[PDB]
């Protein structure tokens, strides 16, 4: 990923969503799109940026429904021209697995989604994340998010998921995280609002690199 | 909920959609449209149906996200035109009230998500479930969803949240659970496939309630 920086790109409003990106473009090389731009714009916003900016786009749907929905998510959001998705790995194996039989068809990607970055996942998602990362493995999943607010849960996760395998974390800057603290386990941060909204999105993508690459 | 029957829209093509939901009109008053169709049609699907069928719209977003991008969904959703949208409670208190403050905004309502019907349920859900139900009445939510498939758990969520709370239950039909036993403890079935895939959606609708009703 381009400088291991991925725009969240959760902007609500088309044309603020392209203003944005374009402003921060020559920083990433992914961007991150999920429900609040596609449910306000349409599907059709995906195809639009792979397009007009010549990114790749991780779908951040957070796919969590039976198998046979997955499936049917997981195909129109391929369809759309996504990279890949997020998927949630709480809802069990079988769920994970109707994605990544999406994804071989279409030669597509899935991200497994172990531990959330949000307090409230401190009651459910933490005591099942090493589970569902283990069972991320075992399916095969070789792309993984944790959160960037817990950098010693983002360590356990990746010492479950080893070094080979992909991982991306949300929860720098507006949530409270790192960017160098995260680096040291993940792959990629994923930043969003310190982006967003700041003043001037470029020189806010800007200065993180100039902290990434400081490491 | 007419006929204490729902229909489950996940008809990818809006012309099968709109053909399917007009044949079964006469039997429901409340069409669960989710994202096989929104993802596929746009969100101004929902708009459509409702003035179309003059039905409520219940959106199964399976919202699951951090609070912040949990209130953009929930806002994105009634803006068009969802009577109620259904949230994961597995992230937590926090993601679960940022959607209950969004719908108390917007005259709406939220449907707590706490047990999934597929097998796969059973690897994390199953265990956190009732705490989740639990955390659900001490938020003040009046509206669940539990599993057809596992009428002793629909059975254990109703003693959870009270006979006040409203509660609608998948998985009846193409996921093996009976009308009649999961209304022992729902007050609504939600169904899907066993109306829309069938060669006369209407006369399986017919027949669903002619069991209803016979309870
Ligand atoms: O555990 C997770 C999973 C995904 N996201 C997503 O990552 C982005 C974080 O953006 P921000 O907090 O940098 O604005 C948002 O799209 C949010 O939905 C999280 O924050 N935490
Ligand atoms: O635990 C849950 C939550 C929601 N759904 C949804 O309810 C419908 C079930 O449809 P069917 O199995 O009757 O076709 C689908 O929209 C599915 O996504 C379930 O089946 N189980």
């Amino acid at each position: 990923v381009m400088n291991r920086l991925i725009l969240a790109m959760d902007l609500m409003n088309r044309d603020d969503a392209l203003r944005v990106t374009g402003e921060v473009r020559e920083y990433i090389d992914t961007v991150k799109i999920g429900y609040p731009l596609v449910l306000s714009e349409g599907m059709d916003i995906i195809a639009e940026f792979r397009k007009r900016f010549g990114c790749r786009i991780i779908a951040d749907f957070k796919v969590a429904d039976i198998p046979e929905t997955n499936e049917k998510i997981c195909r129109a959001t391929f369809k759309a021209g996504a990279d890949a998705i997020i998927v949630h790995g709480f809802p069990g194996a079988d769920s994970v697995r109707a994605c990544l039989n999406v994804a071989e068809e279409m030669g597509r990607e899935v991200f497994l989604l172990t531990e959330m970055s949000h307090p409230g996942a401190e009651m459910f998602i933490q005591g099942a994340a090493d589970e569902i990362a283990r069972m991320g493995v075992d399916l095969g999943v070789k792309n993984y998010v944790g959160p960037s607010t817990r950098p010693e849960r983002l360590s356990r996760l990746r010492e479950i998921i080893g070094q080979d395998s992909f991982l991306i974390s949300p929860g720098v800057g507006a949530q409270g995280g790192d960017p160098g603290e995260t680096l040291r386990f993940a792959d990629a941060i994923i930043v969003g609002r310190s982006i967003y909204l700041a003043d001037n999105p470029a020189a806010a993508a800007a200065g993180i690199i100039e902290s990434i690459k400081d490491l």
